[PDB]
């Protein structure tokens, strides 16, 4: 493969490691091919958790059918789909090495998360990956995403500063954060780690959403505060790029991204 | 502290990621705040290796001296100081926390870096380092090292392309790298990770360099040649840039340099 190139910057339009040390993941930044080489030596197995539950059921063909076009292609692959309808999951055709699980349902996502992620048949996952249903892929996700622990810049707020950041600015929620603190808005629609990390942030996001819920507070984003509480306080040891979380209608195709990976189907 | 500015490239002249998504150490891409923060949570203590054998001895007291003074300060930290004389150690006053221990000796640092790396007394010790003595500390060499393997740029050869780097060419080496292979140059004066790590490299490298000597070759820079095969092969989770081994005599202060951390003392 090519030699890298010591004195020329992977990127010179965006900040490519965060002053933690953590590489924040952008098309030009990574080979897939030394990463897939490295993960596959591992047999790395990845979960990927959905939910779709009401009307969202309708997510899941245009979803799957995309996730086995672009998603960890040539690694094993686990779907768990979260739903009240079993039914409604369409049967999608999958690649070799991947399957998928039905979990009848039923604060959810992150106490089920939680109690899903400590149960014993995830035994040979390797990583868990946590996403939103009303998405689809157009371009590669894959092993370059994997890490103990990471989130991924929300897509409206990459280029904000802190204090326009939508924290919980009430100091009596668990979620709160300070208007001089914070390095990244984080998007609750995809994160992930490994089975450790994800249970321990499931956890710990979900016992949270429980002490506010018995004070009668609700965080202004709900999940998504106490998500970005939790990794201010715990750092991702990878943070993804907007490529990974985009809405196109929304804002467009900006010169910083070089693909759009994992995009919103517009919706009521 | 400072919020972290997506939109603005922590360097513009040099790399600061490899393709495998492991930072590249430079002055301007982390922030020491956050960093020591998270290391002495976890109570974190770093030994470094050190072998002062015949006339080098005489290097001791300025590494040691300087060492204090810019080496992992406020972090725990052990000395080991591999020597043939141990009367001839210079008694140097340590901060708290820094304890210093003499080994006395007797291919040979990795095969005495391995056995030490095995031994129960290092239960405690969370990294190692492992260092020439000929060197001094000029500016911070600090948390932001660790990792659970890294390797250094070698000051000769960051801005070489990979034909040019002295790699061990013959294929009856253990250490042999074809032309077409190679990622950086690594120097075999600063390398580390965590003890797991350490043991894991100085152990293949010490095995690798006893059959090249069953078979009558001895690869071109002996010890450094069977680094950089491991290191081709186990890729670095960090790779420290040329601030932290450098030759001021030699090569100046070029412009991509912000800082001289650990340089070399001139020698005959
Ligand atoms: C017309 C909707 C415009 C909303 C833009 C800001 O996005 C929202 O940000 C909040 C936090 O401030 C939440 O993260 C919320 O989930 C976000 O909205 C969703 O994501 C954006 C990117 C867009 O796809 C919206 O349609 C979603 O509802
Ligand atoms: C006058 C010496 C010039 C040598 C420059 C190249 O450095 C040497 O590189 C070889 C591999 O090609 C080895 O890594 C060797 O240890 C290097 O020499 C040492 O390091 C350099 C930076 C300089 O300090 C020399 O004086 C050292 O002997
Ligand atoms: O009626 C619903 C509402 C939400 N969701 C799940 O919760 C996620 C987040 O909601 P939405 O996607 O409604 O939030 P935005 O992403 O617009 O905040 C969805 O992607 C689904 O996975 C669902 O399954 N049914
Ligand atoms: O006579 C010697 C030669 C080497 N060394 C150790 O081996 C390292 C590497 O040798 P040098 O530093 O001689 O190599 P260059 O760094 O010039 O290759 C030294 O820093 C010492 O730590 C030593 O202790 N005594
Ligand atoms: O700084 C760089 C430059 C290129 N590449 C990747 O290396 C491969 C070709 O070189 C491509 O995948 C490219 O994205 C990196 O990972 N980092
Ligand atoms: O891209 C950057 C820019 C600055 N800093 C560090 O953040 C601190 C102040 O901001 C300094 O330590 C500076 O080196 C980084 O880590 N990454
Ligand atoms: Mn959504
Ligand atoms: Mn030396």
């Amino acid at each position: 493969y090519p030699q890298p190139k010591v004195l020329t910057p992977s990127r010179k339009d965006v900040l490519v490691v965060t002053p933690w040390l953590a590489p924040i993941v952008w098309e030009g930044t990574f080979n897939i091919d030394i990463l897939n080489e490295q993960f596959r030596l591992q047999n790395t197995t990845i979960g990927l958790t959905v939910f779709a539950i009401k009307k969202y059921v309708a997510f899941l063909k245009l979803f799957l059918e995309t996730a086995e076009k672009h998603f960890m292609v040539g690694h094993r692959v686990h779907y768990y789909v979260f739903t009240d309808q079993p039914a409604a999951v369409p049967r999608v055709t999958l690649g070799t090495g991947r399957q998928l699980s039905v979990l009848e349902v039923g604060m959810r996502r992150m106490e089920m998360i939680s109690d899903f992620s400590e149960r014993r048949f995830l035994s040979e996952v390797d990583y868990l990956v946590c996403v939103d249903v009303d998405m689809e892929f157009r371009d590669h996700v894959g092993v370059e995403i994997l890490t103990p622990l990471f989130g991924t810049l929300h897509p409206s707020f990459y280029g904000s500063s802190r204090e326009a950041f939508t924290y919980e600015r009430r100091p009596q929620s668990q979620a709160y954060i300070p208007k001089d603190e914070g390095d990244f808005y984080y998007m609750g629609a995809f994160f992930g780690g490994s089975v450790q990390e994800v249970q321990r942030l499931t956890r710990a996001c979900h016992q949270a959403m429980m002490v506010d819920q018995a004070n009668g507070i609700e965080a202004v984003w709900h999940d998504e505060s106490h998500l970005n509480k939790y990794l201010l306080r715990h750092k991702p040891t990878k943070v993804l790029s907007p490529e990974y979380l985009w809405d196109q209608q929304l804002l467009g195709w900006p010169a910083v991204l070089r693909k759009l990976r994992f995009t919103a189907v517009p919706k009521n």
